[PDB]
């Protein structure tokens, strides 16, 4: 059902969504992950979500993709 989590991601995007039409970079999300949720999940889990993908120069992630890395 509705588990406490997504709601935190939605607010995260609006908070990190600078002005690129609603888009964040792994860097922004990386800091967001460390800020949102926090521990209680194993610092390893967070680093994992950040390990799944890797930057290259134009690494971009939209709320959907971001939430998907989660809602996955």
């Amino acid at each position: 059902a509705d588990m406490i989590g997504v709601k935190e991601l939605r607010d995260a995007f609006r908070e990190f969504d600078t002005n690129g039409d609603g888009e964040i970079s792994t860097s922004e999300l990386r800091e967001a992950m460390r800020k949102l949720l926090g521990h209680q999940v194993g610092h390893r889990d967070i680093e994992e979500i950040i390990r799944d993908v890797d930057l290259n120069g134009d690494g971009r992630v939209d709320f959907e993709e971001f939430v998907r890395m989660m809602s996955r």
